[PDB]
């Protein structure tokens, strides 16, 4: 009988271009398995569920799975809709691998069905907040974040890391997702003399924030995370955006290994940007662990991705006790065209 997988995600909303790149993801790699026989010889069956970045259609979407006999899970993408889904997904069987929450407590609250393909925002900040020490000593930096624990504690992290390598921040504000006028906080930044832009969130309010800033005559360098590697940040910023910088894992299209995969995607009329090679990674550690478990029962699984190793698009993938995956860390990424003339992030 077919093997039951969901892809929990931001489909539509603010947040839909990484959704698409989680659902594109994971389609092509439940379709790239399945030629190649399957799970354990059965063909894996896509179930899709629309979390709309919004922890209350999250957990609907949780509930639908459950009762359609979903057994893994690739999603979600907010941490704040992965937090709440994953306690249902624990309490009912079903194993859940996230391709893009990376709030550590995502991972540190002794589920046993919870997993990554990225990686955690201490992690992340830790990098953030050293490069912000070791190329803006002397600059006035403002920290700013979306008041969710992923944002507030993306926010959190750098600050606690730029503090010790010798920053202090001479702002820490919260704005509210969902709102789009930053004049009077751009009016505050300016007054304080600030000229650089620590942004814990995602890119509709980066690029906002981006936009504005330039229009209003602040100069400032935007330095943000995981959340703005989307093509959607430039459409939003305009060329403005060129300059900024951000956190990233390593850019898995730019991997040799991946480059047929990658001209797959663009003949579907896709661009596997950012996290959609993620998803496809875990989408492979499922499938790779219950080949070693020799089961496709979500508790096995999630024992075999405990012990062993397995081949993904991100390279070879394990995991530690908590499920967080051993793979390369955070790097710094700058906005700058590319070489098809759109801007991007390029690592430094
Ligand atoms: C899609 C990603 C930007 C999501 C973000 N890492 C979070 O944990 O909420």
């Amino acid at each position: 009988m077919d093997v039951v997988i969901a892809v929990g995600a931001p489909l539509t909303g603010p947040n839909a271009a990484f959704g698409a790149q989680i659902q594109k993801g994971a389609e092509q790699a439940a379709k790239d398995i399945n030629a190649a026989g399957g799970i354990n010889g059965e063909q894996i069956k896509i179930v899709l569920g629309d979390d709309v970045s919004d922890p209350k259609q999250g957990i609907s979407v949780a509930n639908k799975f459950v009762a359609d006999g979903v057994k893994f899970v690739v999603g979600h993408a907010n941490s704040g809709v992965s937090i709440p889904a994953s306690e249902v997904y624990a309490e009912n069987g079903i194993l859940e691998i996230t391709p893009a929450a990376t709030n550590p407590v995502f991972t540190e609250r002794g589920l046993w069905n919870t997993f990554r393909t990225c990686g955690r925002d201490d992690q992340q900040g830790g990098i953030a907040g050293k490069y912000l020490a070791d190329h803006f000593k002397d600059a006035k930096v403002a920290i700013i974040h979306d008041k969710t624990p992923y944002g507030q504690g993306l926010a959190d992290e750098t600050k606690k890391a730029a503090n010790a390598a010798g920053v202090t921040e001479v702002m820490y504000e919260g704005v509210n997702v969902g709102d789009k006028d930053f004049s009077a906080l751009i009016s505050k930044m300016k007054e304080a003399g600030v000229s650089i832009i620590y942004w814990g969130g995602l890119h509709t309010e980066a690029g906002l924030i981006i936009r504005q800033a330039a229009d209003q005559g602040l100069k400032a360098k935007l330095v943000s995370g995981d959340g703005i590697v989307s093509n959607e940040l430039a459409s939003i910023a305009g060329d403005a955006v060129e300059g900024t910088l951000n956190t990233f894992g390593p850019d898995p299209t730019l991997r040799p290994e991946n480059k047929e995969l990658v001209e797959k995607f663009k003949a579907a009329g896709f661009n596997p940007e950012a996290y959609t090679l993620y998803s496809y990674a875990a989408m492979q550690a499922i499938a790779g662990a219950a080949k070693a478990a020799g089961s496709v029962e979500p508790e096995k699984v999630a024992e075999a991705l405990k012990k062993g190793s397995f081949p993904t698009a991100l390279g070879e993938i394990s995991f530690d006790e908590k499920g967080d995956p051993k793979l390369p860390g955070y790097v710094m990424y700058e906005w700058k065209k590319g070489p098809d003339g759109k801007f991007t992030y390029i690592q430094q």
